[PDB]
């Protein structure tokens, strides 16, 4: 099962008619799985998208007294439902790294903590991780009647979006916190994979250096993520690796190689390893100036000739609605990455080339 996917990230707090706007367009490009967030945490964050899913440790889907809210595992049930209704497979990740949707710092928030890596420390905040963790994948979706555990729509569960530790960068905080939270989901759910979720960093191994010798921090450990020592958890699925070299401070005439040897690097640690790989976010910016179109072409080829199992573009975006319409309809290209169903060039590289699987 080797697929074209994309990610998005607002299937559990829009509209019926948004979300069957993103899985539609997924179906008539020819994207068969799709990223999407399992999270929403914090009081403040549920309350800006008027959705709820963690607002506070032990409390799950709406709090007592509002009224008007949406729940979070609604609407994450209807887009299980309408995936599965049009053949779509998930990706569902559970916790963010980054503030959005709060993340982990919301969890260190609620637990006194002033430091984004306690979440990875703090019994007590794992033990809230495990519970909601527990929660979501025990949960009946109100749509099918099947509970998320028994649910073939979702591929797969991810531990944490783009976790990283920089406070430690021997690597063992995330080597021992993978172990145990993956073997933990294995446990509550033996019919699932399991995956982590991050970006793919290395921590200083013999014969893997940067392209040109930019991003070198992506190579040797800074974030405090071992990338071989993780994918060789037995609890662990599959690799993960992302790919933002705009963001990583790669020069602009340098993205595309970079990203080539960032992608031939991690497909050769995963064989050696013998476990899946997946490229699960990548872009660039619109306004970089390169050819996108060519650089994700290129980058789609490595992964399939080389003998990855998906690559997976940052990000599908469908119809508006609201104050998050343009004014051709769609979602907005908030960040420089948007795809939509239209007539890019970008949009057409994908319909054409998901032919080819």
């Amino acid at each position: 099962f080797r697929f074209i996917g994309s990610n998005n990230y607002y299937m559990h707090y829009k509209s019926n008619r948004m979300i069957d706007s993103v899985l539609e367009s997924a179906r008539d490009m020819g994207i068969k799985v799709l990223r999407i967030w399992g999270f929403l945490d914090g009081e403040s964050y549920c309350r800006d998208k008027n959705t709820y899913m963690h607002p506070e440790p032990g409390v799950f889907g709406v709090p007592e007294g509002i009224s008007n809210a949406q729940n979070g595992f609604e609407r994450l049930d209807y887009t299980i439902a309408k995936a599965k209704e049009l053949g779509i497979k998930l990706i569902i990740v559970l916790v963010n790294n980054w503030d959005d949707f709060g993340g982990m710092n919301q969890y260190v928030r609620w637990f006194g903590g002033t430091h984004h890596d306690d979440f990875y420390r703090d019994e007590r905040i794992k033990e809230e991780y495990k519970k909601y963790v527990s929660f979501l994948i025990n949960h009946v979706n109100v749509y099918t009647g099947v509970p998320y555990r028994e649910e073939p729509t979702i591929m797969a569960w991810e531990l944490a979006n783009e976790l990283r530790c920089e406070t430690d960068k021997s690597g063992n905080t995330l080597v021992e916190w993978v172990k145990e939270m993956s073997s933990y989901i294995k446990s509550l759910d033996p019919n699932h994979l399991v995956a982590v979720g991050d970006e793919g960093f290395f921590s200083n191994y013999e014969g893997f250096k940067p392209y040109g010798g930019e991003a070198e921090w992506a190579y040797n450990g800074w974030s405090g993520v071992d990338w071989k020592k993780l994918l060789s958890i037995e609890t662990v699925d599959f690799g993960t690796f992302h790919l933002y070299p705009s963001h990583w401070g790669v020069s602009p005439e340098n993205y595309a190689q970079w990203g080539a040897k960032w992608i031939e690097d991690h497909i050769k640690i995963a064989k050696e390893i013998g476990k899946p790989v997946v490229l699960e976010e990548y872009g660039i910016p619109k306004s970089a100036p390169v050819n996108r179109t060519a650089i994700y072409r290129l980058w789609n080829d490595l992964v399939y000739d080389l003998g990855g199992d998906g690559a997976m573009f940052w990000m599908l975006a469908g119809i508006g609605e609201g104050s998050d319409r343009d004014e051709r309809g769609y979602y907005p290209d908030y960040d420089g990455f948007r795809i939509v169903n239209d007539d890019s060039p970008e949009a057409e590289l994908i319909r054409e080339y998901a032919k080819l699987f």
